[PDB]
């Protein structure tokens, strides 16, 4: 399963919920110099680190991102 | 030193030296379905994967990769 984020839906999720995801995605973009600004695919191991940053299980985290329509239901 | 590979350069490299790396390249491109240019950039840690498959030190591998013109 692929992990693809919607950069445009993400930007409008309030910081209180999405702040740490937004900052994480920004550090990847800066490192990449990847500023397409529509979509961002991350490594499957980036999910474990986000889950730690969010303090949830990778599983709980995924379902939340999907619930926001940021992460394609494919994952 | 970032691993940006010139696939067009490496093709012209004789098979008994370029082979493993050509075949490694091709596996990565198949993993990503990345078939849109003559350049392949790979992970810095892949250097070790490669030094293992070639059974040479990273140092060695990296320096003949530059003579070959495959790397910058
Ligand atoms: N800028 C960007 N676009 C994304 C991202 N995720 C998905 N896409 C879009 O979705 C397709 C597949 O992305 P992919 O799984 O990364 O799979 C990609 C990726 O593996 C690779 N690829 C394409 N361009 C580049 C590149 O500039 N650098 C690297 N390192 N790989 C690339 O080729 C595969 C197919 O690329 P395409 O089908 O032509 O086009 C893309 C691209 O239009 C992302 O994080 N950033
Ligand atoms: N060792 C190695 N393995 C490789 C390489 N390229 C691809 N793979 C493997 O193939 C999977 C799919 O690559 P992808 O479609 O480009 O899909 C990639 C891709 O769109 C993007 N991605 C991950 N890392 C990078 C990166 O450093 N740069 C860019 N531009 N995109 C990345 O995140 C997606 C998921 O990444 P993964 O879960 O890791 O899943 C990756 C990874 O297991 C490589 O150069 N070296
Ligand atoms: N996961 C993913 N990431 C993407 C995709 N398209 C672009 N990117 C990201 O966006 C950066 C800039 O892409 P670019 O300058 O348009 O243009 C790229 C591209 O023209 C070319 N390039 C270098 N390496 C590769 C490669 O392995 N595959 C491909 N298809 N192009 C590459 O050099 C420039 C910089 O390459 P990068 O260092 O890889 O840096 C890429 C990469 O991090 C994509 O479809 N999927
Ligand atoms: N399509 C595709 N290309 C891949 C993948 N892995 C590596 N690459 C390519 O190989 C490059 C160097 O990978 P790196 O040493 O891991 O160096 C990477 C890595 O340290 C980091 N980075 C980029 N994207 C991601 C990511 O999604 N997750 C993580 N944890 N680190 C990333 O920033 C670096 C520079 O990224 P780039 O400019 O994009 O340059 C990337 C990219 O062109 C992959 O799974 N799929």
């Amino acid at each position: 399963p692929k992990l693809v984020l919607d950069l445009e839906r993400l930007a409008t999720v309030p910081a209180e919920k999405a702040g740490p995801l937004q900052r994480y995605a920004a550090t990847i973009q800066s490192q990449r110099g990847d500023y397409n600004g529509k979509v961002l695919s991350i490594r499957q191991d980036d999910l474990r680190t986000l889950a730690v940053i969010y303090d949830q299980s990778p599983s709980v985290l995924t379902e939340q991102l999907i619930s926001w329509g940021v992460l394609d239901a494919d994952a």
